[PDB]
C-alpha cells in the first residue's frame, strides 16, 4: 500500500476486494501477470466476482 500502488493499482484493487477468497484473487492476478493487456478487463471481471459474493 504505502509506495507507488497508483502504478499497480489494478493488482492492488484485486487484492482490495473483501468476497474474494485467496484462490480467487491470487488466481485473477496471476492471469494479469500473464496477459498485461487484459488489466481492465480482468480487474473488472474481479469487481463483478467481488459483487457476486457480496453478502448484502
Amino acid at each position: 500500500a504505502q509506495h507507488d500502488e497508483a502504478q499497480q493499482n489494478a493488482f492492488y484493487q484485486v487484492l482490495n476486494m473483501p468476497n474474494l477468497n485467496a484462490d480467487q484473487r491470487n488466481g485473477f492476478i496471476q492471469s494479469l501477470k500473464d496477459d498485461p493487456s487484459q488489466s481492465a478487463n480482468v480487474l473488472g471481471e474481479a469487481q463483478k466476482l467481488n459483487d457476486s459474493q457480496a453478502p448484502k
